[PDB]
């Protein structure tokens, strides 16, 4: 029985990795993720310039998940490019670098400089589309004309295989339209479903107060709240993008949740909220739990069940 | 100490009611909801003609909530109108009738006929804008030009105060656009936030199967999964629609959950999944629980805290 995968011309010991933004902002964080049993890691979504992000408190967690409005705090692109080019040990596991420029031009500028490092070291790009653009316009992946622009410009500037991080969708017509845009771009080799469920609001009954400071307490939701939404999006894109990989993200706390993701279509399975809460020890537990479900079922490899979710009649 | 309130020129014993679709399809269901301790009831969303709805299984519930693709099974409009006009005992509690025609014309035809019964009997209209859609087009409330058309046409045809059932939104620019549409219509006097979170996917690990038959297992989510989504939409519309009421719906299992809806801005509080699961006894428990939290806090009225959620700095 094994959890090994080979994809994107890399080899992975197992399908687990952090979700972008968790345990990946500093060199310390990246070294920690590298030392963990995860099969890969991804760096914090970066901007050209370093950012301090939003005022605190800007993350809170609870039994059923988390809420955040971090504001893209990050050490800036040059830091993450240096990590990728000079510090990361590729003998340990593969590295994804996430970018989240505030404009299409900022993304182009970063990808242009990432490309020779990607070619030489094999760092993999995850472009974050679940990201602000013009204020008063929907996030990029909810504005399909902007999404197409961003992918055209990045495809031209980068010229190498990459993947994209998507927000959740809730309407079949959106699945249809979004997948059809992605399927215009052959360099888009993987699609990560999903980023947080946008602008939720957690309220504490005792204090009568929101629990995060930015945006009057509105922020993105992660965790147990979002698992069925994550599954739906993994499977919707798995079905509509047959020449691309889907990576699953949302609501993973156990090997069983990972099994469901993989049944839906996931290749890699990313862990955000639960990793934030439990720490990097989670990865040994998830591996063990997933192997136990595979053993009970007679499954020897991930491909035996990936995308094999059954429907009824 | 009592939870009685007045809204929309009606008096309500308490803010609780069923959510449309739950315990409200047949005459038996309606009589059960009338006999309960709820403050009001709403009928099943109806179409001009009766519908069987989707193949079973089409509803399933779990510890964290429910998934459904009912397909608008209903007895048809003539039945609900007859219930409103001849069968409902208005001395017991107010009645809302939910309409969900599959086109604008179908809605106009129903509301023209409802108008006189509304005038004579005081039945209240909830127009369901969350109703579902054709390949190549999003649901009405996610297509702001269609929404504006529906509301123009219904307002002209009905000519009396009414409300709208909204799907959740996830993007602040969408809150701003949707609320601005609603605010164009002075006869829209209440906004019910939210309908189910669309197109989630629940998978059973043991069976490796989706749990509902229609739509390859995709359906609307209710229950604990959606409470922070529901509170965000309640508060977003409460803030943007100062001349309207907001009715909260989503994730209510306890008086504490109802308290958070009211803090967010809710005037009435609708109960879907929890009611389906617990039955109509839930209403006495919710009342008791809500009055207990009020008592502990020193609140004597709902208006003392409605919409008074605190933000940080
Ligand atoms: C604290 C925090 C920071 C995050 N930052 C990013 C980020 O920089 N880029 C990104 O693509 N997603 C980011 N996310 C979203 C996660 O990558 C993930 O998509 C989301 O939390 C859902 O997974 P979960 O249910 O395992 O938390 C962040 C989430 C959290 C909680
Ligand atoms: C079985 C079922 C049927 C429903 N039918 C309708 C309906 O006919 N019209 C409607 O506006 N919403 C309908 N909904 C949505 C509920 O009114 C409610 O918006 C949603 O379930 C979220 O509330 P909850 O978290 O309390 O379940 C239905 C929900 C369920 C579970
Ligand atoms: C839509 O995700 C974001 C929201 C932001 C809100 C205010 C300011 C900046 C924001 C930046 C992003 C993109 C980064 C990101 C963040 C974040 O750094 O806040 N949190 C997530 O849950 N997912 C993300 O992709
Ligand atoms: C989300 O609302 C619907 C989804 C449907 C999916 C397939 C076929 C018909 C559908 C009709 C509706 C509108 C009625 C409705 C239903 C329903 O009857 O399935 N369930 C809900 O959670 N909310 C509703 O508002």
């Amino acid at each position: 029985m094994c959890l090994k995968l080979n994809l994107l011309d890399h080899v992975f010991a197992n399908p687990f990795m952090n979700a972008a933004g968790v345990l990946c902002s500093t060199e310390e964080d990246l070294r920690c993720m590298t030392a963990s049993s995860s099969g890969a890691l991804v760096s914090k979504s970066c901007t050209s310039a370093p950012r301090d992000g939003n005022p605190e408190p800007r993350y809170m967690a609870f039994p059923l998940g988390s809420i955040n409005s971090m504001g893209l705090p990050n050490l800036g692109f040059d830091f993450y490019l240096k990590y990728a080019s000079d510090l990361h040990d590729y003998s340990k596991k593969p590295l994804f670098l996430s970018i989240s420029g505030l404009s299409v031009e900022e993304n182009v500028a970063m990808v242009r400089r990432l490309a020779p490092v990607a070619q030489e070291k094999g760092v993999l790009l995850e472009l974050n589309l679940s990201c602000p653009n013009v204020p008063g316009k929907p996030q990029v992946a909810y504005d399909f004309e902007a999404m197409r622009t961003y992918l055209q410009q990045v495809s031209l500037a980068y010229g190498l295989p990459f993947g994209v991080k998507m927000p959740p969708y809730f309407d079949i017509a959106h699945f249809d339209t979004a997948a059809a845009v992605l399927n215009e771009f052959p360099l888009v080799k993987f699609v990560t479903c999903v980023n947080s469920v946008g602008n939720g609001l957690v309220i504490d009954a005792e204090s009568e107060s929101v629990v995060i400071k930015p945006k009057q307490g509105f922020g993105g939701l992660g965790g147990k709240y979002i698992l069925p939404t994550a599954l739906a999006n993994v499977n919707a894109f798995y079905r509509r993008c047959p020449d691309k990989l889907v990576f699953g993200c949302g609501g993973v706390y156990s090997g069983e949740d990972a099994f469901l993701h993989i049944l839906a279509g996931a290749s890699m399975v990313q862990v955000g909220t639960a990793l934030q809460e439990e720490g990097p020890g989670i990865f040994t537990r998830l591996e063990d739990e997933l192997l136990e479900i595979m053993a009970r079922k007679g499954y020897r490899t991930l491909e035996e069940f990936r995308g094999r979710v059954k429907t009824i009649e």
